[PDB]
């Protein structure tokens, strides 16, 4: 009886086995817009993904993740609220059932289509299992995506979903450019969290940028043909995978913009 988004092992059971569920620094949030302030000590964001190489895709039974190579000091995240520098591992989304829900942060309580996660672990602590034991261990980029045009970047993870059906598949999935998937401004949101699946580790800094990415209604719909079951088992589509907002607690939301 492991955790996940099902009828009777979903979010509001977690806590059961992750008691940090119910900690001082959970992820996602609600950002209210009007309450975040603006920060003029935040720097830009420094994205550098010219040199990202992913490796494979992964239906890991809860999202499907995008690997990347981070064994040489490529595809790094640096500046904005951050400190050092931290090299991206693997992105992954969260989805709806529905167009009208998906993404785990919200903003102002809307909440998107999807929102994507790019996954950075800082250097400073050698690999991603030291990382996610310190508290500035991660930063997380994510972004909201909302069904309109196409995303035309998005296309390739698109069609190898087919062959990643079910829990446990992976495929190949080289020269994959994330550069494609990121908005046109790094305008941002930026908080102390955690990890958004269990272990709920209190380890990430999540930088939010505030222009979502439009993808459209089709694109959508096949990241809704995967499922959560393994190949054989009933089928269970792999929609709502997504943590609902948690307890701001004594945090605050700081805006890079206005
Ligand atoms: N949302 S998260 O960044 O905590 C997260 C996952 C959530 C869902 C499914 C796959 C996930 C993979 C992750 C891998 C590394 C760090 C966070 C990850
Ligand atoms: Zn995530």
């Amino acid at each position: 009886h492991h955790w996940g988004y099902g009828k009777h092992n979903g979010p509001e059971h977690w806590h059961k086995d992750f008691p940090i569920a119910k900690g001082e620094r959970q992820s996602p949030v609600d950002i209210d817009t009007h309450t975040a302030k603006y920060d003029p000590s935040l720097k830009p964001l420094s994205v550098s993904y010219d040199q990202a190489t992913s490796l494979r895709i992964l239906n890991n039974g809860h999202a499907f993740n995008v690997e990347f190579d981070d064994s040489q000091d490529k595809a790094v995240l640096k500046g904005g609220p951050l400190d050092g520098t931290y090299r991206l591992i693997q992105f992954h989304f969260h989805w709806g059932s529905l167009d009208g829900q998906g993404s785990e942060h919200t903003v102002d309580k809307k909440k998107y289509a999807a929102e994507l996660h790019l996954v950075h672990w800082n250097t400073k602590y050698g690999d991603f299992g030291k990382a996610v034991q310190q508290p500035d261990g991660l930063a997380v980029l994510g972004i909201f995506l909302k069904v309109g045009s196409a995303k035309p970047g998005l296309q390739k993870v698109v069609d190898v979903l087919d062959s990643i059906k079910t829990k446990g598949k992976s495929a190949d999935f080289t020269n994959f450019d994330p550069r494609g998937l990121l908005p046109e401004s790094l305008d941002y949101w930026t908080y102390p969290g955690s990890l958004t699946t269990p272990p709920l580790l209190e380890c990430v800094t999540w930088i939010v940028l505030k222009e979502p990415i439009s993808v459209s209604s089709e694109q959508v719909l096949k990241f809704r043909k995967l499922n959560f079951n393994g190949e054989g088992e009933p089928e269970e589509l792999m929609v709502d995978n997504w943590r609902p907002a948690q307890p701001l607690k004594n945090r605050q939301i700081k805006a890079s913009f206005k």
